[PDB]
Parts: structure tokens; C-alpha cells; sequence
């Protein structure tokens, strides 16, 4: 058996992405194979979450750790302590280029985590060559999907494997609603069985898409007068949304940042979901994880994606459609289509259950991870 530390800039108790990322993933491990070496935001809030945990979380007293002499040391010094195999830097760029320190103090492999935006043309001077300092010395360079793996072309070299390690999801907590719940959502919502709901999950921020489903909904409510989209979250982007939203603000309800089970209730509900991400700021915002697409298949809801990064890979044609973003006439028009069809709506959420279970749980993530943490190094 194996034993990696974890070295990692993002960490719980902070909330984000990459914390939610690296905790699920350490989570599907041998908890006695897993060290964590962190920065710390709140000295507090850190050690109280450290205690309910069954794994070594070792903190560094900075809010932002850094690459820097000193902090190589420290990392060096835990590697030799505990004893530690693996290396996995929780983010490649800037972290593992400490890679040869962590194999100068005794790991006899080096893994680092992608996530997509190492590469582009707001890239700092440096960085190019930094990449290829870390590709040379890391063993396994993990992705989150083929669109990003596309994106960095040959920046790392010809040294590191590429394993493709997106998030799971978590197929107990998202799951399909019975009837009777889903009719009580429903109710709780103003709304009846036969009620055309269109739900999105997101961050309230341009490239949701959130916009184009607002200004798809003329054409929908046109078909079908009694359509309502629920837009759940919260972001800079409302006070625009709500704008947006005026003159359909009957047929569109903002139901803020929802607590997390009454969020699931209400994806369960909808009979669409909907979030038609796309790539805007040069190309620079785009979709990564694309993970509310994963929770809405686990729910059993048929969805539609965006054309954006990797969201097209989290659906196949049996589970959702895929559309362009600002193509508002095509949105509405698959939006109606969808509505009008539960036949087919019932079978791509029975299909998207299926494709989560065999393909996106944390259990089959997991086992990726095992593979990578627990295989002979090359």
C-alpha cells in the first residue's frame, strides 16, 4: 500500500470547487494512505473541521501557500516523517514545482491535478517554461476532461502520463424523487403535476447561460403559457438576470441560493434541466466540471448543455442535448420540443440514472484514483 500526501493551496472548510473536488476524491481512499498538507484561511474553523476527519490533515500557517524555498522544506521534511510514496499537488501550476524536492526527499512518484486554465493567452511571463519544469518532473498529470487536455497541446512535454480524472457524483444523495415527493416540491413551489418546469442550477454569472434561457422563454410560454423556469443561486449576475426577466416574471421565479437538500428536491421536481453554457472572455470563461449537469442525470432529469469546454462530455445523446448557447431560437425550440415529449423525457432521465451509476459515481471515480495512487510508479 501506497501513501501519498496531499499537498494543496485549496482545502475545506473553505467553500470552492477544487476543495469539493479534492475532499470527494480523498474521501474514496484508504484513509490510512492519505496525508493532506495544506494552507490554512481560518486557524479556527481549519483545526475544528481537521477533527472529524480519519486521515492526517498536517496545515501550513499561511493562507497561501507558495513555492517557495522554505515551504519545499517543510513538504521534504513531512515526506521523510511519514513515510510518504506519492506526491499529489492538489494544483499543478504553481505548486509542483516542488515535484524534484518531493522526490529528492524519498517519493518515488508524482502526481499533479489540471483543471483547465494553466493555459491561455492571459498566461503570466514564466509560466510556459514553468510547465515544462513541472511536466519533467511529475509522473502523472491528471485532466478533467478531453476539451482541456486539447487546450494545453504539448505546454507540459513529452514526460508525464495523462489520466483523465473528472468529478464524481454522488448517486445516493442525487437521486431520482418518488412520486409523492415530487408532487410535495411541487405544491411547496405553487405549482401542480402538470406543471412545465424548467429548473437551473448555477451561479448566477454570464457564462450559465441563465440569460438565454430568460430570453428563450417568450418563445416558450408562446407554446405552452403555464412553462416556469427556476433559476436557483446566487452571483453578480442577478440584478442583470432580473432585468432580463421582466416582462416574463410571472412564467420565471429566482429562488436564490437554495440549502442543499431543498436544492436536490427541486432539481428532482423540474422536468427539464437546463444550462446552456458558453464560452465567452476571449475564450477564457469557459465550463470545466460541468457538475450540475451529473447531479440532474443522477436525479433522473433529462438536461440540456452547452456547447462550452467539457459540458458536452458529461451528457451522451440518450441522456441530454446539446446546444449553443446563443442560439436562443434553437433553445427555445428544443426547450418546447422536450416539453411536449414525456415519453422521451422519461426515458433520458431513466438513461441518465443508468450513465451516472455505470460511469460518474464516486465509486467508479475512485477506483480511477486507486489505479493512479497504488500502480508501480513507470
Amino acid at each position: 500500500s501506497r501513501k501519498t500526501l496531499v499537498v494543496t493551496n485549496d482545502f475545506p472548510p473553505r467553500i470552492g470547487g477544487i476543495q469539493s473536488y479534492l475532499r470527494d476524491f480523498i474521501a474514496t481512499q484508504d484513509p490510512e494512505s492519505i496525508v493532506v498538507f495544506a494552507s490554512t484561511q481560518n486557524a479556527e474553523e481549519a483545526h475544528a473541521y481537521d477533527k472529524t476527519l480519519d486521515y492526517e490533515v498536517i496545515r501550513w500557517p499561511r493562507s497561501v501557500m507558495l513555492p517557495t524555498p522554505t515551504t519545499a522544506h517543510a513538504m521534504a521534511e513531512i515526506i521523510r516523517e511519514r513515510e510518504i510514496d506519492n506526491v499529489w499537488f492538489g494544483a499543478a501550476a504553481p505548486l509542483a514545482l516542488m515535484a524534484g524536492t518531493a522526490k529528492q526527499a524519498g517519493a518515488s512518484k508524482v502526481i499533479a491535478s489540471t483543471h483547465g486554465h494553466e493555459v491561455g493567452w492571459s498566461m503570466l511571463p514564466g509560466s510556459r517554461q514553468s510547465l515544462r519544469k513541472i511536466g519533467t518532473e511529475v509522473d502523472v498529470l491528471t485532466y478533467i476532461s478531453q476539451y482541456t487536455l486539447r487546450r494545453f497541446k504539448s505546454a507540459f512535454g513529452s514526460h508525464p502520463t495523462f489520466e483523465h480524472l473528472p468529478s464524481g457524483v454522488d448517486v445516493k444523495r442525487f437521486t431520482p424523487a418518488t412520486p409523492e415527493d415530487k408532487s410535495a416540491t411541487r405544491k411547496k413551489l405553487g405549482f401542480t403535476d402538470t406543471t412545465p418546469v424548467i429548473a437551473c442550477n448555477s451561479r448566477l454569472v454570464p457564462r450559465k447561460g441563465q440569460d438565454s434561457l430568460i430570453k428563450a422563454m417568450p418563445q416558450v410560454i408562446a407554446a405552452r403559457p403555464d412553462a416556469q423556469l427556476l433559476i436557483v443561486g446566487s452571483g453578480r449576475y442577478e440584478s442583470t438576470l432580473r432585468r432580463l426577466a421582466t416582462d416574463v416574471s410571472q412564467n420565471v421565479k429566482f429562488l436564490g441560493r437554495l440549502e442543499y437538500q431543498d436544492m436536490i428536491n427541486t432539481l428532482a421536481a423540474a422536468d427539464i434541466f437546463a444550462m446552456p453554457a458558453r464560452t465567452r472572455g476571449g475564450g477564457l470563461d469557459v465550463e470545466g466540471l460541468g457538475i450540475v449537469y451529473l447531479e440532474a442525470q443522477a436525479c433522473g432529469v433529462p438536461v440540456i448543455a452547452g456547447t462550452s469546454g467539457g459540458a458536452p462530455e458529461t451528457v451522451t445523446p440518450a441522456t441530454g442535448l446539446v446546444v449553443e448557447g446563443s442560439d436562443v431560437d434553437k433553445l427555445s425550440e428544443l426547450l418546447i420540443e422536450l416539453l411536449d415529449d414525456p415519453i422521451r423525457r422519461a426515458a433520458m432521465g431513466a438513461a441518465g440514472r443508468a450513465h451516472v451509476e455505470a460511469e460518474w459515481s464516486w465509486e467508479i471515480m475512485g477506483e480511477r484514483l486507486t489505479n493512479i495512487l497504488q500502480s508501480e510508479p513507470r
